[PDB]
């Protein structure tokens, strides 16, 4: 057991898929996994483990932030053994091109955070994934004819921004999604050793109109969910 | 409703006290509030509304970390009318005087968090409580006969911080506890234009190590709870 | 004697009243103290001590800015067994409801120096002052029948600050008065262990530009000192 | 024309290779390409547009450190229509398990540069190649029988780096090699929406301090700029 | 008249001296000017103005620290009509070869202090004296007999430095002298348009033991105001 | 010999001259100096020895931007004996006063590099030339009947900044012309304890975006050349 988790060691699959919402984790396993098990409730930041496709699979909660997910993920990989973290979260777009329900792979995360530069003596970490999880999660969405976009998200540690300007500044830049979490999983993943991949799906536009049903928006979600863990069999290799 | 709060005007009392943990707000309704109703239970971040020797008053979890409580705390004050956040919590202790279960409340609050810089054109904001809830909680403590220290938190966004060197330093300032939500919530406050106060039990030491359970660190904080009750009531006054 | 100051141990009192103003010092020593014998004169930064009701005190300039104020007051907590500081001073306001002649208190001091983040890891050190010297002066000034305000000041490095944009995120922020030392002081107190309190009395207002002349920032801010002077017996007893 | 390069819309291809020494396009030219043409000789940067099974190609050295290949980058993709650049040198390893010979594909950059801060409103831009152009060159050093390791690299300012302890920094958070350009050249496609990627060859060991031979050196270069090539192919389809 | 000067236009000389302390001050107008009058005494910071050589001069002392004289030099400048300043000062050696009552003029000031970078949109402004003043001063002590090192200042903002570390740094970059002023004054100058220049005598060695008499560095002390005067006549030309 | 000069110690007089182009090292090799022979061809860099008026001198070009010039700088310092270094090239001007053609003097030089924060423990360092050589480049001037500014040079990263009003800030405070280099230069003689000048003739205006001739360019550049040079002369006296 960890201060965050009540679970013993191997009570994780050596994946896990990070929502950052408990009640999705809870989904999740429900959802896509066969015989899953609740394994951590500790301030109800549920916990799940089963199996897809014969492969043992963990889905539990990061919450929201960097600072929030940062500590789930550390434990996860220092106590738990876990060697693979997919965050599947929902992200804001600021491209005339990326359009809702868009999935979106974090290649890099850019953050207004400061933990990756006391990380990293004040000068610029470029957080990224593992190549290799990128790769896999590509490769899951062709097999499954789903189109997603490779590039940065924006890790903010203010939802409710007093900026605003800086909206632009991402756009600019090519930022794909406007997230809370990946730079932050990616900093604990490149500090602790392991690997780490965020995909996200495009819940809202920072900027403009579009329209879609919840029926699509849910169908979207899942598909994010069947590439997270299609991708996990295909590294698996 | 709120993006993170599936409530409606009126469903929160105009002060909401706020442990990170949502389970804690569960345990907080149940023993001390009459009549609690739950008002929230997006994404498992349970809030409550009852009322205090005749006093309406909600409790809510705001999560961990700076970025997930701004969310909440800011959408409580622009969107429900709430006026007073008083944050309840846990912190670890670095000074060798503070032990486990010292209440300690945060007059200010330090932080290594970029929040309040973005908002301060990177100048030094100090983060602050409001000074009548400060003395309200001070008084009501006295009334209880619970010993408090008052003084500055430091609000660090990681909790596993590779900086170790970096508490010596909180020591030689004087730093009463280490927690990772004030500094964010008193940068709320001000820039949404409502009041704040965060009073901390302290529930590990960063230096002996010597700590408490998840379960004790949910259901068994209450010199804390009753000091913060007890300090709206002379705030009414 | 230290560096800059010619006095030995003991021409001290345990606390210290400190304007800006050498001469400010000189008027309050007349017009406040008994019996007062002047202890220092180096760089005309005049000091005193007397008795106030029986109650020893001094009163010593600090001249203007942080780095001029750090020298004094370090200088007296490390050489001259001095316990508590109180500044008195003058500061512009920003907000459209402060007044000419309105007293505030400073509990924190935000600021535009670099010298806090010198100390503390380049993190955010919130500068507050000590919590019962805050209470003290509220207590004293209502006792007196003085209105005063109690939150945050900004010490500013540049009295002519080519950021005049600044000023609207001060106000934004609630900032009460912008003079030039409180940041520097409350970090002295905190890095060579005494307390400290800022009270200022608003001598011009950034917006409107009415303003008080030298003559009357000298001899005039008497409920101030009325204040600082009785918070001290307060804080005896 | 631009200020550094004296040639004509259509004189470059839309795929530009980019070698640090100014001699190793002549020689890239001479070696890899058919039926070249040279097309800059501005501050002797010799620049070559040819064909390689076909596709048409340039290639023209970039200068030493950020500053330098900012501008002709910039000036390639603003004003040339360059569509991709690929960088093609040297870096110095600090894991251990990174051998000289090496090839190493820089997927991110860190770096401690301001450049990215100054356009990214100092927050942390995570400077990234092309994901597609980062899998070609995978794919094409696979086919090419040669294994390369694809992560972070890092951008120096200073090649004489007065920070020492930086370099255990590096290799804590899985740096695979240290070069001077990549973030810049990263930053730049991202400012002026065109795609980028570095590839490296192990030259040196910063601590070990061994190397390298000249024989040995050409082989590696050689299988380089082979992968280079082929990996523009793939992109092609 | 302004805030911090109690004088009318044309009260002041357009070249004025300006040593820390204003009892300093007077002992200069006094000793060096003929028919020297006080012009300012507002907050005890004594100015005069009076004739050397038949040459009209003021004297003025600018207190301590960067904020202080910041503030005099300023209103100097825009009130006064001043287009001149020398700082007269003392300065802490760093350097071995340095020693007690060596001359030192401040080609450059290098500052701890973030005014500059205020004013500078964070980047690095080099605080500099203007150039010819620099070399009157250097021909005026060449033609004493009087010798004078040229270079770079350290302007600090704490005189206690909590730090200490940083005095390495400075030896190793060869900064002539430690003071308090020059940067800010270098700085002034550059904003409003004027000229200035600091002048030290190195009254200690923040770092040895050197053995000197009383009358010896009194007799520095005045060649420094020697050269001072002496190198306004130069540029008077 | 280093990592970028094949060359042997005593290959390079003490003194050495560096352009930003290249080709003009064999330029200034051919024209100026007697004797010349070749000891530098590494990437091209190349650099000749010779004697001007029976005194040796050295050029060699330094690479465009801060990165490339302090890598030969510091060698040449470090491994060649080389005691003084002085830049020759070319800046944008932003003062109006300041026209095409002019020679300007760089005594300082601004940067937004981080290069000399990371030297000087990220406070401001004041990037100068040695005063020495920069009297002697003033006088060298004046007996070739060339009036040269003398002031500050800013030294950017990027030739291409995203940030417009920067340039307004420059001219407010002065800067006389934009290069990419002098403040690096600098900073490596200050770090390894030798003696550097920049000189720049003014080729462009940042806004009014005229000039500038090829012929003109020619005369000015060897007026330059030949400041340098007598400049050496002067120094030796
Ligand atoms: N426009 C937006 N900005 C920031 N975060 C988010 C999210 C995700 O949802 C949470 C905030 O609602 C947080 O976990 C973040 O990763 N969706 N849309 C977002
Ligand atoms: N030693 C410590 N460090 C940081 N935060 C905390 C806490 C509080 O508990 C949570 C982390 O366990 C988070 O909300 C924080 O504010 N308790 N002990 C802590
Ligand atoms: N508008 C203003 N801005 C900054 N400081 C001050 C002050 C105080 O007075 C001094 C400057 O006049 C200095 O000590 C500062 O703390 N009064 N009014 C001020
Ligand atoms: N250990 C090292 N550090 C920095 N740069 C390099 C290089 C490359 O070589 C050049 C500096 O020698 C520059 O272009 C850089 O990208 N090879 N080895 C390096
Ligand atoms: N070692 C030292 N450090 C900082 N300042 C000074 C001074 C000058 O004296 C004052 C501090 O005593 C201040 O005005 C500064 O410029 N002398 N020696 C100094
Ligand atoms: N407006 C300008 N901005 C930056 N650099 C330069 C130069 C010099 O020319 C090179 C860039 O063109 C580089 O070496 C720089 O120092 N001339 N005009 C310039």
């Amino acid at each position: 057991a960890t201060p965050h988790i009540n679970a013993e060691m191997g009570d994780f699959a050596d994946v896990v898929l990070m929502p950052g919402d408990p009640l999705r984790a809870k989904y999740i396993a429900e959802t896509f996994l066969e015989d899953a098990r609740e394994v951590n409730n500790v301030r109800g930041m549920l916990g799940f483990t089963g199996t897809y496709k014969g492969r043992k699979i963990s889905v539990m909660g990061h919450g929201m932030g960097i600072p929030s997910c940062s500590i789930y993920t550390k434990e996860l990989i220092t106590d738990f053994g876990v060697k693979k973290i997919i965050r599947v979260g929902s992200c804001g777009a600021v491209l005339p091109h990326v359009k809702l329900r868009d999935v979106v792979i974090g290649m890099g995360a850019c953050t207004d955070s400061k933990v990756n530069r006391i990380r990293f003596k004040d000068h610029d970490f470029a957080a990224i994934a593992d190549f290799d999880m990128v790769r896999n999660a590509v490769d899951a969405a062709k097999a499954l004819g789903i189109d997603a976009r490779v590039g940065n998200l924006f890790s903010a540690d203010l939802f409710y921004s007093p900026d605003g300007e800086m909206f632009d500044v991402m756009e600019k830049y090519g930022i794909l999604g406007v997230e809370m979490e990946a730079a932050g999983i990616y900093g604990v993943a490149a500090e602790f050793g392991a690997k780490a991949l965020t995909i996200c799906t495009v819940s809202d536009h920072i900027r403009t109109h579009e329209q879609t049903t919840a029926a699509e928006r849910q169908t979207t979600f899942n598909d994010m969910i069947k590439i997270a863990l299609e991708s996990v069999l295909l590294g698996d290799k």
